[PDB]
């Protein structure tokens, strides 16, 4: 019955998205953002500030997976969006019961001139990444998509001891899917294959191409 | 110039086809060692034999820098022995081969299926032409091998792979604007370029493998 979560930036580009694959998986979809983005159907949009706990919680009690995408398009206008409102997404998906947050995080963050937008979303992911807590039942994971600057990881080296874990798919359905749509096949795997493995907790984790 | 001068073993293929023309656009010199000549451009040497052959294919690499190796049979062949000539002992003849004519790097184009380790042994193939390749990173011999791995030249895929802590996982940097345009297989191709090019300033890459990431 649990099966039920809730994204954060619903009404950007990629929340969008998100919630479109999520609800074709048979998934309670809640929405929550600044605006209304769009209108859809079978999933209870919530609005607020998510800086403010008091208007986030109600957009998490029920719900065992938070898709954080939220994303501007300044400092505190960066500073407080992907930190201080991450860390307020941490405080409540615990008081609301939460077991799974995913991330959404950048690629630029594999450097290490560095951003400002970049120096947030290494912050970001840090302090999601440092509160993973199998024990209090709370997994939290980071994805690393590029783009939604001018300089991209092309190629990453895969560690020939197979110490490094990686995500398995199955490609034979996804044969028609677009570069945003396999950005979200991405967050949903890890997703539900957290759900299996604690030992994906704590770990960001790049996107694979498939052909 | 004698630096740029390089060989696409397989370059009449699909991939090597691509790979020759994007490297004749950075002023590169293009052997290509096949078996058939394939779709043909004045500015080539096309070899051709057997990849086995120590002297079908010395000729072929005689002279040049860098060795771009992508002869793969088709996975869907499955003539199973086939698989373990070309993809095994031919490299093999390509590692030695490379070093009989003190070839300064190898890129070898490996397969994104090799993670997994009910198996082809096509991908087991796959897997020993690739220990070999990267067990031949010789830096103080200053010969220097990687290997790349696409995806699509198939019941499991890899999605996702897990990003280091910090430092145990080397990466190439590209220019992401100019290569919004490119299609995948251009992409690929840019990508072995950009290993090739940094094998020569960090002998770090050698002996590593890598997967491509999802962009554009």
């Amino acid at each position: 019955q649990a099966k039920r979560c809730t994204v954060i930036g619903g009404s950007g580009f990629l929340g969008q998205h998100m919630v479109e694959q999520l609800l074709a998986r048979g998934y309670a979809v809640n929405v929550f953002d600044i605006q209304q983005g769009f209108d859809n159907p079978q999933v209870r949009f919530f609005l607020g500030d998510l800086c403010s706990r008091q208007d986030l919680y109600p957009a998490l009690k029920g719900v065992n997976t938070v898709f954080h995408c939220a994303s501007p398009p300044n400092k505190e206008l960066f500073y407080r969006v992907n930190y201080i409102g991450t860390k307020n997404v941490i405080e409540t998906c615990k008081e609301a019961g939460v077991q799974k947050l995913i991330l959404t995080s950048s690629a630029s963050v594999i450097f290490e001139p560095i951003d400002y937008y970049t120096e947030t979303k290494i912050l970001q992911e840090r302090a999601v990444l440092g509160a993973n807590d199998p024990e209090k039942n709370f997994l939290t994971t980071a994805i690393r998509p590029h783009g939604i600057p001018q300089l991209v990881p092309i190629l990453i080296e895969a560690a020939r001891n197979g110490k490094m874990k990686f995500v398995i798919g199955n490609g034979k359905n996804l044969v028609d899917f677009t570069f945003v749509e396999n950005v979200v096949h991405g967050h949903i795997l890890a997703a539900e294959q957290l759900s299996r493995d604690s030992t994906l907790g704590g770990k960001a984790f790049h996107i694979l191409e498939h052909h």
